[PDB]
């Protein structure tokens, strides 16, 4: 018998107002979820890369500095793994739900007025939550050098889960898994995504690797 503890946290309120608004945004152009997936993971690699210069040890947990994208049609899932700085348990609680940003209020406000477009989400510091434009439930694994590997889970409810992760070990970094929704499955099409990635890679300084999973 396997045993693990699952801690259950409750989302801040306007960052749950955000997930609500996002999952009902009948937006035609959702492809910025991937735009944000790449950027976030690029910013992560920058944090461990700039820490490299001032302390060479930080890379010892995982030498490779790259991004992997993993479309799985059978599992109905899109995975994006980076080998950046990664989050601790505290960093996941803080950065991923509980604490609100100040541009959560301002983003939703001008999304409704029309001043901001949904593709402008990343400029309000909440680019992450765009993952819910194409996914019903989002799961984040992370491994910072200062903590054990932890897994985050949310189906966009008022609620999220955190727990010590005993799945595929990451040396260091973040693995965000998108459990795609039926009407967005054409985003798992090999060519559709390939092209879409390289379209939103034209400014990325890191090696990207697209691993297409097959039946």
């Amino acid at each position: 018998m396997a045993e693990s503890q699952v801690e259950r946290f409750t989302f801040q309120a306007e960052i749950n107002q955000l997930m609500s608004l996002i999952i009902n945004t009948f937006y035609s152009n959702k492809e910025v979820f991937l735009r944000e997936l790449i950027s976030n993971a690029s910013d992560a690699l920058d944090k461990i890369r700039y820490q490299s210069l001032t302390d060479a040890s930080v890379l010892e947990s995982k030498t490779e500095l790259e991004i992997k994208i993993i479309p799985d049609k059978t599992a109905k899932t899109l995975t994006l793994i980076d080998s950046g700085i990664g989050m601790t348990k505290t960093d996941m609680v803080k950065n991923l739900g509980t604490i609100a940003r100040s541009g959560t209020k301002n983003f939703m406000e001008q999304l409704q007025s029309g001043a901001a477009d949904i593709s402008m989400i990343g400029q309000f510091g909440v680019g992450f939550y765009s993952a819910y434009l194409v996914a019903d439930t989002v799961i984040v694994h992370s491994k910072n050098n200062d903590d054990e590997q932890y897994v985050w889970e949310s189906s966009a409810g008022g609620e999220f889960t955190i727990a010590l992760d005993h799945t595929e070990p990451l040396g260091r970094g973040t693995k965000i898994v998108l459990h795609m929704k039926e009407d967005q499955l054409d985003y798992l099409d090999e060519t559709k995504i390939k092209n879409l990635v390289k379209k939103h890679s034209e400014f990325i300084q890191y090696p990207i690797s697209l691993l297409t999973i097959k039946e």
